[PDB]
């Protein structure tokens, strides 16, 4: 009960739960919310289908379907850099951007309720330790 | 670097490593954690509702999970004598041996985590972590 195994699986369960409840209104799933967000935030980088797979820690076929779903809703688009052409870069369409800007608040609200329990430099030290722990599990 | 990322991700690495190694026992990650709680907190008696609160999986679901484990003969269920409304859960010897068999997966993991923070930092961390879990609930 005081185990990190317990702690961690619950702090994320409770988190997944609250996000799904809210995203029901956008017709997107937890994973897709996170995918769109990643595309919104770190998009200009040129990330491909593999890059999202790495970022989501999801099996190629999983993430392949996920992207294929969003593309069906035309919320993302495939684009290719001019000289580098066997790469296929993923980007947000104008509707996807509107969507991200609408739920994004869900996450930010949550993030805040989290960081608001610890002190100013108590959050810096905490994040440093999670990154270290998450690194241990690699 | 966002918490949500980290908490999501950490949990992910954990379910995945668990799921791989538990495949050989014909149980799921959730059932694994349940048997653990029963095994762990067993000198005391654990109720169907305590399991429900523990996961905290939906009402029908927990009864459904339990019925499976009991069909697997890993647990017995019976109805408290004082209070007709809660029912009690108990590990079978089969169940006890099974947990003892798989616990090594979860421990090896739980350990390499405490490993990462110096013993003073660990206590501090379980405290902050509990504080955070309190808010989301």
């Amino acid at each position: 009960e005081f185990t990190y195994s317990y702690l961690f699986r619950m702090i994320s369960h409770e988190m997944k739960q609250k996000a799904d409840q809210k995203l029901e209104q956008f017709d997107i799933t937890n994973e897709q919310g996170h995918t769109l967000g990643y595309l919104y935030a770190h998009q200009q980088d040129g990330l491909t289908q593999n890059d999202i797979a790495k970022a989501l820690q999801r099996t190629g076929p999983t993430v392949s379907n996920l992207l294929r779903n969003l593309e069906r809703k035309k919320l993302i688009y495939r684009y290719v850099d001019a000289q580098d052409t066997r790469r296929k870069n993923i980007g947000l369409t104008t509707s996807g951007i509107k969507l991200v800007e609408a739920f994004t608040s869900i996450f930010d609200e949550m993030e805040q309720t989290l960081v608001s329990q610890l002190s100013e430099e108590e959050n810096e030290q905490m994040k440093a330790n999670l990154t270290k722990m998450l690194s241990s599990l690699q």
